[PDB]
């Protein structure tokens, strides 16, 4: 897998960043997370969205650098959405909500999931920790 650069355009929610990308703007959902939503009448504004939502928008906004990492399978779901890990100063933003329990691992498709491990080596420890969610 490799990291490319991007340009912060707009976050959107926890599991959603607007993203300038190859000189396109693009909407990326970020790979194997589900995060609790601030959008969607099916469902509303769901407990934690707004803090998994300003959780990413921080991250995203602060950095230095995003760079975009696509995995090994399709990299655009069916709304036309970027499939990937993104990286904000060189930390993983999927795997940062995760830790903190502001996010669980998502159901997992195949072969999307180069970095399920990981992510699921950080959601048991969030859960040990009881943080957010978990509370």
């Amino acid at each position: 897998l490799h990291k490319e650069p991007a340009t912060l355009i707009k976050a959107i929610d926890g599991d959603c960043v607007k993203l300038m990308y190859k000189g396109q703007p693009m909407t990326f959902r970020l790979l194997l997370v589900d995060t609790p939503e601030t959008k969607h009448p099916k469902k509303g504004v769901e407990k934690y969205g707004p803090e998994a939502s300003a959780f990413t928008k921080k991250m995203v906004e602060n950095a230095k650098k995003i760079e975009v990492e696509f995995d090994k399978g399709q990299r655009t779901d069916k709304y036309g959405r970027g499939l990937a890990y993104i990286y904000a100063d060189g930390k993983m933003v999927n795997e940062a909500l995760v830790r903190q329990g502001l996010a669980k691992v998502a159901y997992v498709y195949k072969p999307n999931n180069t970095h399920e491990q990981h992510l699921r080596k950080s959601e048991a420890q969030a859960k040990k920790e009881k943080l957010n969610i978990w509370s």
